[PDB]
């Protein structure tokens, strides 16, 4: 067998059947004789390729395979990898290298010091020392991406390697099963459970690794048992809990003082599947108030190490959530009461308030819709106004890096063909990965893109307001026609200048047979 | 509180009370007002400092704290860190940096690009962005070193940071408990146990992480239950099993073909706490023979990823070994029969055969002796001739890097004051970290050093023999007087030119009140 | 031809004929069939190997070739590389890697992420992608080490590469000549010369790259022409000027305020071949006083970039010094008057004052002696008391990393067989690379080692004194018998407890036919 044949067999035997890519000459020897059981998803720029693959992996809860062109292609995707690192996304990023005979002279297309390029944003980064090592290296990449804590990995392969003879002993790679589905030992788990049972006023904080593990339902059971309020950890990349469940208390503000104030009076706070904490704004104060102790369950040693407070347990979120939910006592305390419905903001016949947009989406979208958020000044209102009952219903750029949601929404829709994906994206954010629209058109992936057009980098204008910062340049983005951009890439386009038009546009989009972009004129 | 005060409080609250170091000017502001409850262990070169700390950590099964001088001191210790990486040793390596005001100009003693210096040999490597961050950074270092898979970490601290005011919120760091004591979920564990119960001819292979976890006794129970032969994985850094237990089959040869041949006919091979496998010599063949399937339990995702065959489970070795030992059925098969005693090699009244030396050590040493091995051509015979009944009885440089055993033997003896440590070190190996002898003398750490003097790099002469390589320079090391070197550093010295003298020297050494070096004239 | 044959031909054609090494199994395929026109210099630990090679390169003013064993051997040499980086030493460091077939599984002796290991202490660091690339990679290493600014480089080679067929086109590598012997363009050089001619009170500061370039004599002419005082830049790794020349003003204190005060009243300060500046102690103040402007000539862009003041020219020191010396006018100003002889310190019949030792060395040593300094508390007095008329007469660890002088003194003596080398080394410093003594004995390299024994890390006790730092541990190093250590490694040993004995010991050492160590009892 050739290295080509052996590698594709390894991939299929490990459950991989799709290649997200933007091709180049170093990659042609890999892509030639493309297996008929594989499919290739092309995107026009590498931030888009990786974004689509990211959404696909996160929604599918399995590794996604990417093929990029050398250094330039890898480099174009680096911003996307920053998000993927923060969301623990299992991405196998492969990049083609020059033929081994031409690497020394640094011919055009040589990826110099390749393994160092994507660092520090990958778990593992490697170029094999020989062609016959390629399948083994790929095996390592697959497992490194897939083991908790999941994350992106990088493999560079000289283009001449593919046609070489493979090592017959590579067959041992094909069916390897590697598990990190582990939980705390019985003795210490019993101690934790007793601490939870004995809490007088427990609180629960959930992060994205809960949704990644599909531990949502187990966490619901856990919260019901403990009769505990449930918060989502700040800067949330995913939604780990039904947002209209009586225990739900919403998204935590990303501030030290704000969070300790919120947790005041809670004697035990159990954090599951989140960093402690992904703060953002400067908000100095106490990490925790006197009387509050914190216990964190995390799949990532790096999270456990850097928490400034509390105890920590490093284990699989799925296994831990299931164990806790089934071991804790049913508290005799009263179940928390559901949060009241959000108020309806006054809305005239003119430009749309973001609150109106979200209320309308919630009214019209299917109960199993999936939302993506890259409307950076409206996040708080979005979280308050969308009823998300099911797992996998929300994605937001995990490192705050714009250019995620547009392509990721396409990958999510590919992963979940029966769930309507609706991406809500600011006019500023929409530009970073605008060319991703073409992939939705070409493959007829019926994502709905809602562009919130207020003509400015609104979040930045706000922050600049609090800083009292004057004379800041570059905050306005006037003069973009999003319907024209959609037309450019073959996506049906609608405009909503008022509520009447928004309702009409959504009705049309929800019944369309392909992707649709709606440009919404917002305050 | 100052950063100095807060950091030392964090250290003591996290169980650290010893600093292994070689001081410099960047470190004086850290070492001043040295806490009276701490002790400082000085060594004369940094390979020695880290070697001593390594032995101490491995034997004590807890993190060891090191303080080195900037780049030059860190660099001197890099070889030692290569071993520490391979042995999963929990080492917290701190190095002093220039004052922040002088870093930009790159004053003398500035550690440039500090975090990159020790890579790729550390799990985490960092320099804090401000003085007040130092305690938090130290907390991260402690936990990163201590979490499975354990390993060395690096923290660089500008010397002006220590006197600065600490953040009062740093108190939350002091008592953090972080656990990675996890094991496979019940459902999948039941599947594994059933596979072991159903095996017709199981074999067990154990690596160093078993001894590190003190899982030895649990593995004995497991082997007795399964009535399974037990091997030690190749290139063994530690001893994970009683060497005269009936199930013990010895050290595996570090070759692909050799190991698959050894495992032939065994239907299920369970590897615990080892890489799969730390091969060494070129010995091409099948990774496993038809009929053999392999299951690996490892604490290290990097080990699980790179195994060329078998299934893998990433979990704590202590928790997994305990669970398996207590869950498996008692097989009705006959218990394996103990390996026969080694033959006595013919010995005249002249120079000592290594076999004679080991037989004599086994005859005279206490039953709870601890051995270190850096006699590279005699490893196989050592493993066959020393009865090691207890855990923590053997250490060998885990990356094959010479200069480990001499200093590590001092750290081991410090960790285990009631167990006689005997380091068996070749005349070549003895030189790499010779100055470590001084620390044994100064602190009266009563390690016995047995120098095997054959005048050559024997292992290299052998390999060169197999390669049929002619005209290889640099293989001979004549003209070293080890008694004089011992005298130089204040250690009692004896010479053994024959068996009569060896017995006499050992009698004296075993009854001495301080460290002793015995130079043995070997074939 | 084989890769082995081709590589050795490239080496000899590029002027390399010596390999400084400590061998290992990954290196045996390189060292086998060792060319009869090459010689191999063995040292017992890698800090020693690199130190010897460093001294050899610095004294010979040409690249030195080193061969180490994988990661552990490279790591052991990292401290030595920190000095080599700072001294711009042209060192070609090669390390053997595992066979390509075993790299993936990370067999014992695999150098993982090899190229990253020695960073940030090398100019270039690489592992070739194929065997046939090895000669080309070596060519790159040779030239990267040799081009201004000179420095250490690193090449990792899988052991199976050597026996493979070489590319016939590699012959084009053999005779490549690469030059960086450049100087400022005529127009701008004329501007500089006019600025020097027009200075009313110029000063000159010289660094180690002057001595490396053998530009010393040109700088003497330049100083005589300009009638300018000459200082040596702080933390001096070499001596760039005759120390009894009338213009000589000695070693600058390594402080910001001290240096600006020293330069006060000098309108133009010309720095040649030094960083601006290698300050050490905290000594805040003005970089330059009003009225002083600085112009730096440096071979290193990194030096030019980081200077906090002055203009800079990046060019070859030899070419620039020659041009300036021959272009500037002869000033009508009076030639500076020579510095007065140092005072004679009162000396009783007991322990030696360092001043006495240096005065005696100056009295008895040949006029073409070469000194090395690793007696860290006595540097100022050494610089004042040794008359060094010739180039290449002084070496001091360029990064302040101890363990340099002992081995480097052996390499220097090898480079300069007709110049008596005398290394003055503190009792603390002597231990770091003590095993280097063996190489001097084995090859009969007649270096004289003067050990200054005061029982303490004296420089550190002093600094701790100024810091007013109490309770600092680890500052004393009692109980070392250096005569015994010398005997251990086969070097003749003498002791000097007083002046009478010092004179007698020096008389014997200077007439000896081999290396000699003198242990001096100092205050
Ligand atoms: C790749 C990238 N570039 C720049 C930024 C900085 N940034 C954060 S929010 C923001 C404004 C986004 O504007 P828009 O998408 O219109 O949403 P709005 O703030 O108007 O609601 C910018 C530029 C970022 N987070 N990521
Ligand atoms: C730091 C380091 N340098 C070099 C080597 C290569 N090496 C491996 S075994 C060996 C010989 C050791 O000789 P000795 O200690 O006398 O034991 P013997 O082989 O004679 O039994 C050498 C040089 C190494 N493993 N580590
Ligand atoms: C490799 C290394 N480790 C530690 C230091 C810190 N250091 C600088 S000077 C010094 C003392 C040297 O003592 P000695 O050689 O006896 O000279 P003295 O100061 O007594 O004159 C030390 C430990 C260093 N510079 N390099
Ligand atoms: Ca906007
Ligand atoms: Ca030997
Ligand atoms: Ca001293
Ligand atoms: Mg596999
Ligand atoms: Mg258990
Ligand atoms: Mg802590
Ligand atoms: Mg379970
Ligand atoms: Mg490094
Ligand atoms: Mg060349
Ligand atoms: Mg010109």
């Amino acid at each position: 067998a050739s290295v080509h044949g052996t590698t594709y067999e390894l991939l299929r035997r490990q459950g991989i059947d799709t290649v997200f890519g933007n091709p180049g000459s170093n990659e042609l020897p890999f892509l030639k004789d493309f297996p008929e059981d594989f499919r290739y998803i092309l995107a026009l720029q590498e931030a888009c390729v990786v974004g689509i693959a990211d959404g696909y992996a996160q929604a599918s809860r399995k590794p996604a395979f990417i093929n990029l062109h050398s250094a330039a292609g890898t480099g174009n995707a680096m911003g996307a990898l920053s998000n993927a690192w923060n969301s623990h996304s299992p991405l196998i990023v492969t990049a083609g290298q020059q033929t081994r005979a031409m690497i020394g002279v640094e011919a055009l297309l040589t990826n110099v010091d390749a393994a160092n390029l994507p660092r520090p944003l990958v778990k593992w980064s490697y170029e094999p020392a020989s062609a016959a090592e390629v399948p083994h290296a790929m095996s390592r990449a697959i497992h490194m991406a897939s083991m908790a804590p999941q994350g992106p990995v990088y493999l560079s392969v000289p283009y001449d390697d593919w046609d070489k003879d493979a090592d017959p002993q590579s067959h041992h790679l094909f069916d390897r099963h590697v598990s990190s589905s582990v939980r705390l030992n019985d003795q210490d788990l019993d101690i934790l459970v007793k601490a939870l049972n004995s809490a007088s006023n427990p609180a629960i904080v959930l992060g994205p690794d809960v949704d990644a593990a599909n531990a949502n339902a187990d966490c619901v059971m856990l919260a019901e048992r403990l009769k505990a309020p449930v918060w989502v950890a700040p800067s949330a990349p995913r939604c780990p809990f039904p947002t209209r469940h009586p225990c739900f208390r919403g998204l935590m503000p990303a501030g030290i003082a704000a969070i300790s104030q919120l947790l005041e009076g809670h004697d035990v706070v159990l954090v599951i599947g989140a960093p402690v904490f992904r703060y953002n704004q400067y908000d100095p104060g106490q990490y925790l108030k006197p009387g509050t102790r914190l216990i964190s369950v995390t799949c990532d040693p790096l999270e456990a190490a850097r928490a400034p407070m509390g105890d920590a347990i490093v284990a699989d979120i799925g296994a831990m959530a299931s164990a806790l939910a089934n071991l804790v006592e049913e508290s005799s305390r009263q179940l928390p009461t559901a949060a009241p419905e959000p108020a309806k903001v006054d809305q005239d016949a003119g430009r749309l308030h973001p609150e109106t947009v979200f209320d309308t989406l919630n009214d019209m979208a299917p109960e199993n819709a999936i939302y993506l958020n890259e409307s950076t000044s409206t996040t708080a209102q979005m979280w308050q106004r969308l009823n998300m009952r099911n797992p996998g219903s929300y994605y937001f750029c995990a490192a705050g890096g714009l250019g995620f949601a547009l392509p990721a929404a396409i990958g999510v829709q590919l992963a979940e063909p029966e769930r309507q994906v609706i991406a809500v994206i600011g006019d500023g954010s929409a530009n970073y990965s605008i060319s991703a629209l073409w992939t939705a058109a070409q493959y007829n992936i019926p994502t709905i893109f809602v562009i919130m057009n207020n003509g400015t980098y609104g979040a930045l204008r706000w922050f600049a307001g609090v800083l009292e910062a004057e004379n800041v340049p570059g905050l306005d983005v006037p003069g973009i026609d999003f319907r024209a951009l959609a037309k450019g890439y073959g996506v049906q386009a609608l405009k909503a200048d008022n509520l009447e038009q928004l309702k009409g546009s959504l009705q049309e989009a929800l019944s369309a047979k392909g992707p649709v972009l709606i440009e919404v004129s917002t305050v």
